[PDB]
């Protein structure tokens, strides 16, 4: 099947505007929100045929007529292979910012579960791989449009992009790809990456010790390990066997974990992998010291290929994050904007949702930027570009 071909489609549930307003009251929803799930044809990292799943949020109601803008969404790090966004939203009774803050305000939201997750046939998940993060997202939007055409849902034709954490990386990766090769098919009017590692290589370097200028990179063992295993599957240039990078007993468990039968929270709460303070006993000495002192290091080269700095964004873009974030330093956005401007682009701006107090600096501030940034971005950029 051609990229973007719809394979299966189906409605899961529905939330009335009043039901959503009730949740928010825990300000007011304008739309009822229907949740649908689908699977579609896309490509692998080598351009080979593959499949993936995704979620589709459809707004509707009297004070919520279309034509609706199409918002492509990038979800955060997911280590549980079987996780499907559509079903998680359903299990949470619609209590998710995608429903309560975006679809509820008239934005058709589409998000891919990514290659290797949900109903995808892929053997692994290309974590932080720009090319397939973009391809999976683009093809999800393509399949979603077919679903919407069948439902006769009126679309304005204007497209937007957003995402949180790893999702911010995929949002920008998708923006870059659309701008370079698919702008006629996707009329991009706004992009709002949230707390993403755009300066991917720099982010790993700055937090390699376990801490950065902001604070302790508490979730680093898990996220860093996911990236290494994924880059190995994608580029196959890091190691012949896990033990060359990871010390025992971790070496034997890392690959089956990313992705696997455990969620990132499961791993963190049960210490399937050691805490950040035990980083030196986690990674093999040679690899641990080689990574930062050798730009030719294979893992480093793989991260470099996935940086999103050397290009000139054309779409109005608002990078959001928190200055208190120690997981993904806001430095990322600063570095990104500096690169873009040097390249002749002044389409990108940034908004800081931090407190300004360093005492609030924490790895956990990362999670607080999801909803906070979604609202700010919606109000300051998306609504104006609709």
């Amino acid at each position: 099947p051609a990229r973007g071909t719809l394979l299966t489609s189906n409605f899961l549930t529905s939330y009335t505007r009043d039901a959503i307003s009730a949740m928010l009251a825990s300000e007011q929803a304008k739309c009822n929100v229907r949740v649908a799930e689908f699977t579609y044809a896309t490509i692998g990292v080598e351009g080979e045929p593959a499949t993936a799943s995704g979620v589709l949020l459809i707004p509707g109601g009297e004070r919520c007529s279309g034509p609706y803008p199409l918002l492509g969404w990038g979800h955060p790090t997911e280590a549980l292979r079987a996780q499907e966004q559509a079903k998680e939203i359903r299990d949470a009774k619609g209590d998710d910012p995608l429903v309560t803050r975006l679809a509820s305000q008239g934005y058709v939201v589409v998000g891919s579960d990514y290659l290797g997750l949900g109903k995808s046939n892929y053997a692994y998940h290309p974590y932080l791989h720009s090319a397939s993060e973009a391809s999976a997202t683009i093809d999800a939007m393509r399949a979603a449009r077919s679903v919407l055409q069948h439902l006769k849902t009126p679309l304005s034709g204007k497209v937007m992009l957003s995402g949180y954490s790893q999702g911010g990386h995929t949002a920008m990766a998708t923006q870059r790809e659309i701008e370079a090769h698919l702008s006629k098919e996707f009329h991009l009017v706004a992009s709002a990456p949230i707390s993403g590692p755009y300066a991917l290589e720099q982010t790993f370097l700055d937090s390699w010790s376990g801490s950065n200028a902001v604070g302790e990179n508490t979730f680093g063992i898990l996220l860093g390990s996911y990236a290494i295993v994924a880059m190995q599957h994608t580029y196959k240039n890091i190691y012949l066997e896990p033990g060359q990078v990871f010390q025992d007993p971790w070496a034997a468990k890392v690959e089956p974990l990313f992705p696997g039968k455990q969620s990132l929270t499961d791993m963190f709460l049960n210490d399937t992998l050691p805490s950040i303070d035990k980083v030196k006993s986690y990674f093999q000495p040679g690899f641990y010291s080689d990574f930062p002192s050798n730009p030719a290091n294979p893992f480093r080269q793989d991260l470099a290929r996935n940086n999103l700095l050397e290009w000139a964004p054309q779409t109005p873009t608002l990078l959001c994050g928190s200055s208190n974030d120690a997981t993904v330093p806001l430095k990322n956005a600063q570095t990104a904007i500096a690169s873009f401007q040097q390249r002749g682009s002044n389409q990108v701006a940034l908004v800081d949702t931090g407190t300004g107090n360093a005492s609030d600096n924490s790895a956990f501030a990362h999670m607080l930027t999801k909803e906070s940034c979604i609202v700010v971005v919606r109000d300051q950029l998306l609504d104006k570009q609709r």
